[PDB]
């Protein structure tokens, strides 16, 4: 769930609070489209993607379902109780909270005018 996925990017990148990505480019965030504009945008295009793909699951919720995770000595892990809908939904937020900590962050690309820009 969304809370979780907080928490797996406070846990990988604590370096920097997490609302610095809940507005960013094109694809991180409420933000869905266009062409993505560096590399931690890609990163939340593919994490966009894979929800989209998780939400044919019967059922599956991505920003609501609860799966269960560990974060901890700086690695992440999905568990194996998790049924399929969780299993993929927690993959894709680990993958992408990996992928966001090595991607430069561009401070001018937070907050971008999605209209215009992201068509
Ligand atoms: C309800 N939340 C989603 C749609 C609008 C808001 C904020 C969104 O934020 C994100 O999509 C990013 C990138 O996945 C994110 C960053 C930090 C916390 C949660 C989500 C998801
Ligand atoms: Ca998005």
């Amino acid at each position: 769930n969304l809370y979780q996925f907080k928490n797996m990017i406070q846990c990988t990148v604590p370096s920097r609070s997490w609302a610095d990505f809940a507005d960013y480019g094109c694809y991180c965030g409420k933000g869905g489209s266009g062409t993505p504009v560096d590399d931690l945008d890609r990163c939340c295009q593919t994490h966009d993607n894979c929800y989209n793909e998780a939400e044919n699951i019967s059922g599956c919720r991505p920003y609501f379902k609860t799966y269960s995770y560990e974060c901890t000595q700086g690695t992440l892990t999905c568990k194996g109780d998790n049924n399929a809908c969780a299993a993929s939904v927690c993959d894709c937020d680990r993958l992408a909270a990996i992928c966001f900590a090595g991607a430069p962050y561009n401070d001018a690309n937070y907050n971008i005018d999605l209209k215009a820009r992201c068509n």
